[PDB]
């Protein structure tokens, strides 16, 4: 059900045991030694990834180490398409702007955060949240020249349980990190957008780096004379499988969570932000997709602006499912209501006042919160014109020295990336006239940034012939347009240009909207405080986890299957068959590597395959994951790797604000998989051989 | 392989079905001389089954087959399609014009009868073995002269069996008074809609209730206001048990057609010619409709049901082709053959393997002729609605070519021209179709084998499909109402004569014909083949595991109440309950909403005797036997012999199951008879309906 603190191991303990967990409580967590936890990293500051050699390699997903695969790609040797294979430590590739992150030491001071804020003065500060005051208690706690006399060591310290704990973390960073493996894209991501948030899953989602290090094992950046790095703790690898109802645990770095939110919040999160983001993204979708299937050069251009807007779209689906269906709403209302009720029989009525405080301001910014998601998802990020070049200070005070040609040249870099090879004049008027028609019945007229006032006021409601001027009338409405004003350019021009005047019309109204939104979090902020205090003291940090902060948190569950709708079973396993079935080889994202599809037709599974001679892929559990635990190490009974958290389910999406027993699962690649791919695709034999495999 | 067994079968079937959990006595499910439960069994309206349930002629089948009833009886004022019809009197109950039921009284083998017969050959290569009319000639010399009139309501019928192996003769029993009685509104008689068709998990409460009526001594008799309840010789017990997985059921009813000794040459054919054109032709056919109905509400209401249609034969396509690639359909039927042609080898008989080369031959040879008939039967006949347009008949143009005549030729014309651009016809989505399929036509067929008109494509439009289609509407008489008024106003046989509309349908049908015409001679080769290799099969391994191909006559067919397994980490149980409706309740989805007092009754949980052990209401059941269209409204069974559902549907898994059975794959969706009763009693609130019926604990 959570994701707990590394302190709450020990009250959490003999639950875990009386669950499966074989291991001892310091084995896993040690306070003031090694431990299992050392082995875990926080992987390109926003995936997990763990240590699993004594030469530090490191297993994360493919999608985490994406990135640093396409840097390294080229025609001649597309790594992303074929995968790479360094056969060999001098082969492995260098990545740049690359870190781990390993929790060296966890400490509470809460105590001493608390003593410090004690002299504030101003009670309604925000510095008990303040990244900038908690790293000048973390410097004053840990010396001022701590990083020098302890190198590649950090600390800092964060809040949780909205500013009712403190923990100080002391870091070990390490920045030369090299890409030693990973599978083709076709095994990495193989459902890619139809099978993202999908349980079953077919996907083999990893890659290998290896951390390196100075002589020492110290931190040092890229050096050709770096040594990879020994690390104190890796983990075994695991080939005795999972079976259904199997404990299974997890470690990593879940992002956020919203398990406090009141009942107000739950409404304000599907009737603005979810319905607003649904609606808005249907509209753009659905005109791209009609562009896309009707011209295969448009579904070039615009596939991947496509995805992108799935997949928040997809993510506000399930969620508002759970807010209908699970009776998230209720819940919270419950929760709010046993509070209030215990507050007034201990005679404290700041609980209620916290609840109360919330609620208000949540009624107050309504209208506004509701303008902002209405221009954010309908122009700022459903209209590509909207983020067409504006002239700045600096260019309009060259325009009207010679450098007319030098502001010119800046403002044609602009517009050369605004209309790029991926951008379709066409398709953006078409996507702006459905997206404007629904913002401008959305938003009464007194509401909406002043261009767009034209529509009623010029064009007599017509908003095709309002998008349609302000292309024929645009120096950027084309090429030939930009390059007659370039000639001849003045101000006047740019002052008065309809594209110019829209776009800096919409990012004003944003702005503004965003400006007399933000003082509203504040008091939320402040009487969060107060509310989560009471829950802790009425209930206690026993069953109730602090929101996610991207901090190292673990979670325990088992293996385990679900039925998402009457009559419909799906099982805790897939296997490679499940990958033959999906098999097409004229839709892109479901193409079957030839090396994976002979692997499967010879059986040639060797010790990977089940008891059964199937040979396993993906797994799903009732762990508690979110955004962040993308790559996490997930184990045994014994704390043994057997395989990597790499999604959850779209049914669990709401589990962010309360965790769903019945449906949210974290999906998990199967490490068997994972080392059938590195030896019968990859051919890798010595990332096998330096792994300390368990029978 | 799990079969629809004769019922003269269900002798040498008993004890494996004894073994599979039946506990009826063997001539109380069927006796050839004296009352079963055969007896309560009826063929529905020419197509569908029914069943008896009481003492006073009840009769359930399905709601998609009493639909047209319901329909005809519905108005603005008393929508019965919308919301249901439940007579609370016997004298309410709606009588229904042009229906009938079939009972089967008897059933006798006249095989060697008809061989006898048949010995009277005048050419060996005859195909009145095979000829209703012959048949037919031979069941009334069998009955005897004027037995119709001797024995009204009674008539007597042959049919072939196994290629002409087996010829049965049945004396039905027919009633035309069937009124209807009871319907559930069409959310519950077709929750799933088009989107659930083909589909399991289903939860579809497909039923409708009509009554038998006759003279006062239970003869047929046409429909009278004189007319009282048929007292029948059987009917059902309702069992309110249930079911559980592995449960014993078995089905009786009239699958309609079946395949299961195609070559695997004919399953090759199947495949690549039938199955592949209809699905690419569809599948442009549906991607410009869908397109043009989702930018346009209007067409979308225009073109929804044309749409539905096209995607029904086009998912039964799919499924069949998915189990011919995954489930070794053409392997199956190749490894079937050599077994008979190895042991026809070892008997010195090797007219066998002769029969399996004649049909391997007739279909290879009209394999060019058959790719034809199916292009332009699925492009052009199907895919373009303006093929279908006006065509001046030889009498019409001849009535238009000196007398009043020429004024009720111009109003023929126009009847038909109002019957093709009627308020559903766009003549915009129309040509945009017409492009798309014309344009995948003209590729596959080349310029010699194309429609005369077609070729005007080449020669006079430089390869313009646009040009030459906007030209076809530009120019015809068809092509908008103005055009076909400014026609009619100065009618001449010269304007129809070059009309390019009119030319376009002249030669699409002209070729079609021709295509017909030209592969008709093929099927008699592989008729007459069929019969030998059929009678090698039955010499073979005996008429004891392998069941004749349907063909509209009364079968049974057993199994067990089992889900099955889609796709890898996937279960689908056998059982869906009234949570599952609620799942998928949507009110602005027509398909998906929910009757008030269905959702109330679920609400409350008023569920009385019908609930499972659980507490949960049952909806549907899935089982592994082996049924295919004609089965629909057919009675399940308990081990027992009670109803415990009727057969409404089977997933698209299971279609290539009439080519193969399906053990893994291929289910019977059943309607829970728990749900058809909680239906009747807390949704229609028919009392009456429950007391006739004798419902056992
Ligand atoms: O299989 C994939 C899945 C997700 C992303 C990319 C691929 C690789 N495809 C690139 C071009 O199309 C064929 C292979
Ligand atoms: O100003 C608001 C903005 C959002 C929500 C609520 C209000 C308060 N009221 C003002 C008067 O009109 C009715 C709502
Ligand atoms: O529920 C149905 C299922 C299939 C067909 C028809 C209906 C009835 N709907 C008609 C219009 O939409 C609301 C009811
Ligand atoms: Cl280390
Ligand atoms: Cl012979
Ligand atoms: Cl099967």
């Amino acid at each position: 059900e959570g994701m707990w603190l590394m302190q709450q191991l020990g009250r959490k303990y003999a639950q875990m045991k009386e669950r499966g967990l074989k291991m001892k409580e310091y084995d896993l967590y040690n306070p003031n030694g090694t431990s299992l936890k050392d082995a875990v990293v926080l992987f390109d500051g926003g995936c997990t990834g763990e240590v699993v050699s004594d030469r530090g390699l490191v297993l994360t997903n493919h999608h985490c180490g994406y990135d640093m695969i396409q840097a390294h790609s080229t025609l001649e040797h597309n790594y992303l398409e074929n995968g790479f294979w360094a056969m060999r430590e001098a082969d492995e590739l260098p990545n740049k702007d690359i870190s781990v992150v390993f929790i060296d030491k966890i400490e509470d001071v809460t105590d001493y955060v608390k003593k410090e804020l004690k002299a504030i003065k101003d009670p309604n500060s925000m510095d008990y949240l303040s990244p900038k005051y908690l790293q000048k208690l973390a410097d004053k706690k840990a010396g001022k020249n701590f990083s020098a006399k302890n190198p590649g060591l950090s600390v800092e310290i964060k809040a949780f349980y909205g500013g009712n704990l403190y923990l100080m973390f002391t870091k070990k960073t390490y920045t030369d990190v090299r890409l030693v493996g990973a599978p083709p894209s076709s095994i990495g991501k193989f459902g890619a957008d139809t099978d993202n948030w999908i349980w079953p899953r077919h996907t083999g989602d990893f890659s290998i780096f290896r951390i390196y290090a100075d002589k020492n094992g110290n931190p040092a950046p890229y050096s050709e004379d770096n040594v990879p790095l020994k690390p104190k703790r890796f983990f075994n690898i695991s080939l005795g499988g999972v079976q259904e109802n199997d404990y299974a645990m997890i470690m990593g770095f879940p992002g956020t969570t919203h398990r406090y939110f009141t009942a107000s919040e739950v409404d304000e999160w599907k009737s603005i932000d979810n319905d607003i983001r649904i609606r808005m993204r249907d509209i753009r979708q659905g005109v791209m997709l009609r562009e896309m299937l009707a011209d295969p050069q448009i579904k070039i251009m615009y596939s991947a602006k496509y995805a992108a807007s799935q997949n928040a779209y997809k993510r506000a689906i399930g969620a508002n499912w759970a807010i209908k269906t699970r009776g998230l709403r209720q819940n919270k209302q419950a929760m709010q209501d046993r509070l209030i009720a215990w507050g007034a029989k201990q005679g404290t009525p700041r609980y209620e006042e916290a609840v109360h405080e919330i609620d208000a301001t949540v009624a107050k910014r309504a209208d506004l919160r509701r303008r902002y998601w209405m221009i954010e998802e309908g122009i700022i990020r459903g209209i590509e014109f909207a983020r067409s070049p504006i002239p700045t200070e600096d260019e309009t005070k060259a325009l009207q020295a010679s450098a007319r040609k030098e502001a010119i040249d800046k403002i044609r870099t602009r517009y050369s990336k605004f209309a790029n090879k991926d951008y379709s004049a066409e398709v953006d008027k078409k996507v702006a006239v459905a997206m404007l028609t629904e913002y401008l019945k959305e938003i009464p007229y007194e509401n909406l940034p002043l261009h767009l006032r034209l529509v009623k006021d010029r064009f007599a409601g017509d908003v095709q012939a309002y998008v349609d001027d302000i292309f024929a009338r645009s120096v950027f409405g084309s090429e030939a347009q930009f390059d007659a004003f370039a000639a001849v350019p003045s101000v006047e021009k740019l002052a008065e240009d309809p594209m110019v005047l829209f776009a800096s019309s919409v990012f004003d109204e944003y702005r503004k909207l965003y400006n007399e939104l933000r003082p509203y979090d504040d008091p939320i902020l402040r009487a969060q405080r107060t509310y989560i205090a009471g829950l802790l003291e009425m209930d206690g940090d026993q069953d109730q986890f602090p929101d996610a902060n991207l901090t190292l948190r673990f979670t325990y569950g088992q293996v385990k299957g679900y039925s998402p709708r009457d009559n419909v079973y799906y099982g805790h396993q897939t296997t490679l068959d499940g990958v033959m079935e999906k098999e097409d080889p004229d839709n892109w994202e479901f193409v079957v590597d030839p090396k994976l599809k002979a692997v499967y037709e010879r059986k040639d599974f060797g010790r990977y395959a089940d008891r059964s001679g199937r040979m396993p892929v993906a797994f799903c559990a009732t762990t508690h994951t979110t955004g962040g635990n993308s790559g996490s190490p997930v184990m045994n009974a014994n704390g043994e790797l057997i395989g990597l958290n790499f999604d959850r389910n779209w049914e669990g999406v709401g589990g962010d604000i309360q965790y769903l027993a019945d449906y949210q699962r974290s999906i998990i690649v199967d490490i068997r998989y994972v080392l059938l791919v590195i030896d019968k695709v990859g051919g890798c034999q010595r990332l096998l051989d330096e792994m300390n495999i368990v029978p």
